């Protein structure tokens, strides 16, 4: 029993980072077959944070001018492009440690691991949650960029986020793995706005799941209530709207524990309503909502890698 | 800027992780050198699973009645051994992954990153801390036995956890590497109880460190107190007494911050005596207690490994 914030192993994606350096500028990159990606910011020459003109940069930088070091083999460079915010680099040799991957694009509310990373070395993991704003809530400081966010699908290292900027609020915006920006960021010191953060709320009812699944059922009533009548409530305390597709999708953690999805949402209702008495849940005074519905089966399964 | 609960690349320990079995009983084994180590409890039955005389189980088995694999080959026990709740598997392979390894005992309030496997496989990795009552809130299902805990100190992988057991509570208990268990607990069926737990008041201090760097200042206070009338104030809330050691702890978040160990005493004794107002810090509506001083600063200066 028990349940935890809990992040992939990281030993497939640890074997993939590397330094990449252009002028001064140093930043973790991501080496997979002979193709290292990493932001393409790392060619920007100080005075270009604000306008880049990445077209003459790039024709401006030689194969030269990027270093990519695997630990303390340097990697030799054939081939720089670019694809939309992500810099390309052919290096000449293949990574041995490359793990069978696949570029995602994941959905607000879905969870990944984030390997946070400084000069090409690991410095720790984290679970994260693409927030209905496309922004994350990680612990990122100067010399993070490149690092990257990932799940493990069965065997397949699914790559879904290269981290590239944090925004005024602490929290910290980037690209897939194609190079294009979750929600309506650029790369660049200008003005952009993240919307409205909501709580999502598919993510409470399965956390709540995992709440009775390890014995936790005091917020548990006898009540019931209808979608549309729980999305009223939800909408006030910007909670993103239930659909039954949600529904659907809670529905293996309704089978095992008998709870019909309503009867969840009633309790949840209560507790968006009135609060929590004081009481924790699962050791928490807040209504989790990084837990996806399958981050919980797997976590009260022992899905292994 | 960011503060997550974060474990350490799990890379090293993930090269260790073999799978271990005797009879119809499999768990985990870790695999450094020539020597398979993994809970003794693997030779009991469930008929000896009770208060079992271990010494006259391991003398009835042979190293054929071991059955070791790493991953898809096998490995050859050519030796077995126990050390207290430990057993020693002699094989005739050295592992090539082993990393620069030290089997350390931590201290009560000290953490430690989590890789549970499955079958010799890992499934996640997540922070722990050792409770004043020497039990660990972790996330474990059968088949878990096995899997360890371990700092990454800067080259080195200090293993200081082997999960064992949980207790009736959903908590669990474990022993370090030598096989000793934290906390007066045993590997048997038999009546055990965790002394009451208290909550780890140095680490709680560091964290509100952690969101002062982070920028959250509202709980600050312009009061200072005594080390005694803080304790005072403590022991009320079942909180650990803080010494002069953990103020020494302390220095290098209070001088990075400016305010006086002391001096978040005191803001720490108003949150406790009025509340948290509903309000968060970094992320949370409870005082969190599971980060160290050095978590806050590994996290907040970028470490790497
Ligand atoms: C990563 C930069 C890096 O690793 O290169 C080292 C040479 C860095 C991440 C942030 C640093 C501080 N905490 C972070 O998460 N990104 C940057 O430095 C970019 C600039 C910023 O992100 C600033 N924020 C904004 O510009 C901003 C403002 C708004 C409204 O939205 N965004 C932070 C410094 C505060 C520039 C950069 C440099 C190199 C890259 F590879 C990508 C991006
Ligand atoms: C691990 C056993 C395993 O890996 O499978 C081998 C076939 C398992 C993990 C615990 C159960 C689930 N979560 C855990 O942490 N441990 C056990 O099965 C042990 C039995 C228990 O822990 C029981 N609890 C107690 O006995 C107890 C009683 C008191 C007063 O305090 N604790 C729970 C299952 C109810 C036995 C075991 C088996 C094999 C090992 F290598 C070590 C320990």
């Amino acid at each position: 029993s028990g349940f935890r914030k809990m992040a992939f192993p990281s030993g497939k994606v640890e074997g993939c980072m590397v330094q990449v350096t252009c002028g001064t500028t140093t930043l973790n990159g991501l080496w997979l077959d002979d193709v290292v990606y990493c932001p393409r910011h790392v060619i920007c020459t100080s005075e270009d944070m604000l306008n880049p003109n990445y077209e003459d940069l790039l024709i401006r930088k030689s194969n030269h001018n990027f270093l990519v070091q695997a630990g303390n083999v340097q990697l030799r460079v054939i081939g720089h492009s670019m694809q939309n915010c992500v810099l390309k680099l052919k290096v000449d040799t293949a990574n041995p440690k490359t793990p069978k991957y696949k570029f995602v694009r994941i959905q607000p509310g879905q969870t990944f691991s984030v390997l946070a990373c400084y000069n090409g070395s690991p410095s720790g993991v984290y679970q994260c949650a693409m927030r209905p704003n496309f922004t994350i809530k990680g612990s990122f400081l100067n010399g993070s960029c490149g690092s990257v966010g990932f799940n493990i699908d069965y065997d397949c290292v699914s790559f879904c986020y290269m981290h590239h900027m944090e925004l005024p609020t602490g929290v910290h915006a980037g690209t897939d793995l194609e190079g294009n920006f979750y929600g309506p960021f650029v790369d660049r010191q200008t003005a952009q706005a993240a919307g409205t953060d909501t709580t999502i709320t598919v993510n409470v009812l399965a956390w709540l799941y995992a709440a009775v699944i390890n014995g936790d059922r005091w917020f548990l009533n006898r009540f019931t209530t209808t979608l549309n009548d729980f999305n009223l409530v939800a909408m006030k305390y910007n909670y993103e709207p239930l659909t039954q597709d949600h529904v659907d999708i809670l529905g293996p953690l309704s089978a095992q524990t008998g709870i019909a999805v309503l009867d969840m949402c009633a309790s949840l209702k209560e507790l968006l309503q009135n609060g929590m008495n004081g009481r924790t849940i699962l050791g928490s005074a807040l209504l989790e909502d990084e837990f996806t519905p399958f981050d919980v089966v797997r976590q009260c399964s022992g899905v292994t890698f």
